DNA sequence: AGATTCGTGTAGCTACACGAATCT
DNA sequence: AGATTCGTGTAGCTACACGAATC
């Protein structure tokens, strides 16, 4: 019946069932879609781009800076932070990337669609962005 | 094009714009959830299994969100096994949050379709 | 005795309020 | 002076491994 219930339920779910999947790498669900995001290319617009508040990706970073896996540099100005992948983080997401694969294949397979689904999602999700006023 | 990354991008924004739009009654999403179906629930099965299963959380997560309701006065827990009851600030806070969530349901919704899918999506990892 | 219902310890994910620092 | 980039304190949500208590 709710959009909100049924869509953080499903994600739940998925959370556990990637995360068991990314086991053997050591990484979360989250921290591989982090990782994968800046194997595309500051802060706030990677914060955007990931679909998090500020905050959180603050703490999370921590971990994976702990962990080895990004560092940051000092922007070029001093109010912002730039990210770089380490050597360990870019072996990680190698390491990962076909268990991804193993998973992603199973989940988008038990569907009459899964494009269709997936847009759906994306949009619900911007969708409630828009009550920002 | 992760399914993850989509289902849980925007089931945080979701959650951030419930939460944002519940704030009077003082709850959260999660809490919302779990009371309604409670609610729903009367008499009889209330477990700590079972209401895991049927809200969709393993329960742990479940027991220790209970404790922070059981903190606000809004759950009790009582041995059967262990059985959960709304009180009387239960109803109280629930019947006062259904308008605060009928309204950002219009405002997001405007897709049964679209829920039998993301269920169905949800189930598929649960599978796994 | 073997199976059940369940909590604790440890660890990560999430965001809000308040503000410090810094840059034009 | 007025606008930006970001971090902490605070608090809640999530769950895996392991074992306690109970039939």
């Amino acid at each position: 019946e709710c959009a909100c219930y049924t869509t953080r339920r499903a994600a739940r779910q998925l959370g556990q069932a990637y995360d068991r999947a990314l086991r053997p790498s050591g990484l979360t669900n989250t921290q591989f879609s982090t990782l994968a995001v800046i194997s595309l290319s500051t802060m706030s617009e990677l914060a955007a781009r990931i679909g998090v508040e500020r905050t959180t990706l603050t703490r999370n970073l921590e971990v994976m800076r702990r962990d080895g896996l990004v560092r940051v540099m000092a922007g070029a100005d001093a109010r912002c932070k730039r990210i770089e992948l380490t050597a360990k983080g870019r072996a990680a997401l190698q390491k990962a990337v076909p268990l991804w694969r193993g998973v992603q294949a199973e989940v988008t397979a038990s569907v009459g669609d899964w494009p269709r689904v997936r847009r759906d999602i994306a949009n619900l999700g911007q969708a409630a962005e828009a009550c920002r006023l």
